[PDB]
């Protein structure tokens, strides 16, 4: 058992709801918060900008330290942080850009880093800002990650959408 309330459950280990991520994160307090990163980690919109906004720029000023000591994240890549008053730690994740023109066979290999950690709270990779089909970033999630997903999908139109066309 655990904390997460409000979710339909779409396979045995694939859960998702209308919330906005940065609200779940704050009442949940999970283990792990999914943000949807860039290399640079620079946190400026989408979800990665309103988690470091919750952050009070701390999540910014960590980033900015790792990225002097270990330049840029790969295009599917990611790494683990703290989650600050959000989580125990975050997994910046880095899902392809369509908007840069990013090969969107790498959003398989982003969702794979999900597998090293047993419970998430995430938003859908590549969504968004990212440009990238929510509905096949929904299918790549359900066919890749095998550990326990928890999604917050805060644009109530396409939560619809997503539960109503989900195969
Ligand atoms: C209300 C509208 O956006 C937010 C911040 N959270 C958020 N932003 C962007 N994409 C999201 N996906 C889940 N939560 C997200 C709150």
């Amino acid at each position: 058992v655990n904390s997460f309330s409000g979710y339909l459950k779409l396979t045995d280990n694939v859960y998702i709801k209308n919330a906005d991520i940065v609200e779940e994160a704050k009442k949940v307090k999970p283990t792990v918060v999914v943000n949807a990163a860039n290399v640079y980690l620079k946190h400026g919109g989408g979800v990665a900008g309103a988690l470091n906004k919750a952050t009070n720029n701390a999540m910014q000023v960590e980033s900015d330290d790792y990225i002097a000591t270990n330049g840029p994240l790969k295009v599917g890549g990611s790494c683990v942080l703290s989650g600050h008053n959000l989580a125990k730690h975050c997994l910046h994740v880095v899902g392809p850009n369509v908007n840069k023109g990013e090969d969107i066979q790498l959003l398989k290999s982003a969702y794979e880093n999900f597998n090293q950690h047993e419970v998430l709270l995430a938003p859908l990779l590549s969504a968004g800002i990212f440009g990238a089909d929510p509905i096949h970033s929904l299918r790549v999630c359900v066919d890749t990650v095998r550990t326990n997903v928890y999604l917050a999908v805060f644009d109530k139109n396409l939560y619809d959408k997503l539960v109503s066309s989900f195969l």
